[PDB]
């Protein structure tokens, strides 16, 4: 079981030993195309790129090249795409990649603003009555409702490839309260958010992957991801303490770089994913 070996590490506070053996054994790939000078300005930061077997590819002719990497779990049967937050120059890419990739799911766990610098562009309406337009790709964003909680807001949001005057409903479920140092302190509001993501379908295999963002993409954007599919892997699995979250964090790392990128982020995961358990369980 998990819950034992979470208090050994905490015992003997070697957390940040954990978490750079997971360092030192964490996959490689070439990521040749994000190096490429043509894509320097589609990059936030200089060091986070996806490998090149599993980054996303926009159907434009021109430049197919956006931050972003399909991590896909086949035993849990989730899909998820992880990017950055978009830059100016990268919105009308970003919801190029949401209607080609048949998305329903925006999950976003940052603010705009933290630590008194931008992370992020403002990629979606603020009302109803003042839509977005990005001429670059032919595409229309309304707002249609926000819904806003204490700890994060939903949004439903109306997506129209002009070009084929098609509409989809995306929805934009936005954690607002992580903290701008650390992690939260508790697991429950974090817990809260991901089981109503799940509620809304847009994990479901019916629909294009939900894409997941932080302002790098790996972090916060990690943490989600690795628990909601080790939860995943304890509801499908005989027996529920087979699930190793040092080995479903690797296999993660795979598919994109950095998954995870504080031993403090390592510990709230576990956390998280032990806390999420009760309620597995039938509880
Ligand atoms: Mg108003």
């Amino acid at each position: 079981e998990m819950e034992k070996e979470f208090e050994q590490i905490d015992k003997s506070g070697s957390w940040a030993a954990i978490y750079q053996d997971i360092r030192h054994e964490a996959s490689d790939f070439p990521c040749r195309v994000a190096k490429l000078p043509k894509n320097k300005n589609r990059n936030r930061y200089r060091d986070v790129s996806p490998f090149d077997h599993s980054r996303i590819k926009l159907h434009q002719e021109d430049n197919d090249y956006i931050n972003a990497s399909l991590i896909k779990m086949e035993e849990a049967q989730r899909s998820y795409i992880l990017t950055q937050g978009p830059l100016p120059n990268t919105c009308g890419h970003f919801w190029e990649m949401v209607w080609e990739q048949k998305s329903r799911g925006v999950v976003m766990l940052n603010r705009v603003m933290e630590k008194g610098s931008l992370k992020c562009a403002q990629y979606w309406p603020q009302k109803e009555e003042k839509e977005m337009i990005f001429e670059d790709t032919n595409l229309k964003l309304t707002l249609i409702s926000e819904d806003i909680k204490s700890y994060y807001t939903v949004r439903q949001l109306e997506l129209e490839n002009l070009t084929t005057q098609e509409t989809r409903e995306i929805l934009h479920f936005h954690y607002t309260t992580w903290p701008d140092f650390g992690v939260p302190e508790s697991p429950a509001s974090f817990l809260n958010f991901l089981f109503k993501v799940r509620e809304s379908g847009s994990l479901s295999p019916e629909h294009g992957p939900v894409v997941v963002h932080c302002s790098a993409g790996i972090g916060r954007s990690g943490t989600f991801c690795l628990a909601d599919t080790c939860l995943l892997l304890m509801d499908k699995r005989k027996d529920p303490s087979s699930v190793d979250i040092k080995k479903v964090l690797l296999e993660m790392r795979k598919f994109r770089m950095g998954l995870i990128q504080t031993a403090d982020q390592l510990r709230f995961s576990y956390l998280a994913v032990i806390e999420g358990a009760k309620f597995i369980m039938g509880d």
